């Protein structure tokens, strides 16, 4: 005889976070698709942050990223392909440093996907972060067009929010892509557009950046003759969206409380 | 003051079947390809698993599988529509006939592959089971051509042997493909063609016979102006392959010496 309503072994039973579940499920979409998934350097060269991606200094375009600056000697950053650089640290702002990185790495075609964690001098409210998460899509090759990204980014809306879902394309600008674009996907459930990232046709200077660091490195070009699309979108925002999270600072307020909301979540 | 190099708490560690992992990895190779993956029931009708595959019986054709025949009552087939359906029990001899069942249930375009559980009457050595694993795989659509069988092959090839890895396509006979197939893949290391699985471009009275079912059922016909492809390949001849394992009778042997052994494996 043994009351069997009664509780057992208190065992501990994990979880995984919020950012990790909502990029998991993200990068699940689009290994679907042929994307793999890589990552970059949380701590970067103001060369492949900006200089590479066609962002110069005192620039109004450079405005658009509010740079943390570090500091200090004695630290070894590493290039793409393993080799020691140079140039001004700093808290990568967004994860697009990352695409020129791959692919003075690799040769096209190809499909990538990188997420991880950016930094920006900004103030933190309750939709607001200067710790947060983006995720990096680029896809170049011979005969690669923006009917591609279109349905790259309708894959991934339906992908997110079922058969009723839709995406917007409209003009937008950035110093790495051209055309430009932002895209909104439809959220049939809270009925409205979430304007989700911005992406485009990844820019001439960009890939004349990439074989012109090749050739210094004494690899042979390989952007020439092939054209391509990037995209990014902001992880926090979809995750709340998605997990209705009322306010982005609870992601890195480590309280238990929170956390333990998501064990079940896949 | 501790002796730290004391083993702490004997809590147990779990691992995964070689089945599982193979299995597994082999589904991430196709869903990287933009195939999702469906299973069907053990137990099957006559009418999936033979006639609609264009397998009629007392054919010299229906030799290849040896069947294990059913009996009782009160037992519940369901069909590929949740609807009750007949026909003679047997367990399947093969995953083909899921491939029946799925085109019934939804409309091209689509890419799927189905692992299962087959089961044959067969007598079982070192190199041979009675109960077994297939992964069927099955792109229909406007279109599609036996170019792109090959190239899904020829990927999968090289996901699982690496750059120097090749595939081998020769004539081969299945009542459910026209063109049919056999394909074998270059193992650069044992050195050797490995013969895979069987291949073909899917039979047009496969495509009448789902079509002709679906009428019976109330839905309107979905296959009359697309083609397709199928594959099939046995798991475990390629675990062993894979994992270095001797004798297939280990996988439902159930020792744990055997077993634990792949703990480590992902
Ligand atoms: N990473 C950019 C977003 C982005 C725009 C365009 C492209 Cl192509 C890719 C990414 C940002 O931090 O705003
Ligand atoms: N399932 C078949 C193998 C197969 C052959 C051809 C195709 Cl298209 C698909 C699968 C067998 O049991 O032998």
């Amino acid at each position: 005889r043994v009351d069997v309503s009664l509780p057992g072994a208190s065992l501990f039973s994990g979880g995984l976070h919020p950012i990790t579940l909502m990029e998991r499920e993200l990068v699940e979409i689009f290994r679907a698709l042929g994307y793999q998934a890589v990552e970059g350097p949380e701590v970067e060269s103001e060369f492949f942050n900006f200089d590479a991606l066609n962002i110069p200094e005192h620039h109004p375009a450079r405005d658009m990223w509010d740079t943390f600056w570090l500091t200090g000697e004695g630290f070894r950053l590493e290039g793409p392909l393993g080799e020691e650089v140079e140039g001004r640290l700093l808290l990568r702002t967004h994860t697009s440093p990352m695409q020129v990185r791959y692919m003075v790495a690799h040769t096209p075609p190809f499909r990538i996907v990188v997420p991880g964690r950016v930094f920006r001098f900004e103030q933190t409210d309750a939709t607001h972060e200067a710790v947060f998460h983006q995720l990096e899509g680029l896809v170049v090759g011979e005969g690669i067009a923006m009917a591609h990204l279109k349905g790259a980014i309708y894959e991934l809306a339906q992908a997110l929010f079922g058969p009723d879902s839709k995406v917007r394309f409209q003009p937008v600008y950035f110093p790495f892509v051209e055309p430009g674009a932002q895209f909104a996907v439809w959220w049939p459930e809270g009925g409205k557009w979430l304007e989700l990232g911005g992406a485009g046709m990844v820019h001439p200077k960009v890939f004349q950046a990439v074989d012109a660091y090749r050739e210094r490195l004494g690899l042979p070009p390989a952007y020439r003759g092939v054209t391509g699309f990037a995209f990014g979108l902001g992880v926090e925002r979809l995750a709340m969206l998605r997990y209705g999270i009322p306010d982005i600072r609870y992601f890195f307020g480590g309280r238990l409380k929170f956390l333990e909301q998501f064990k079940g979540v896949l």
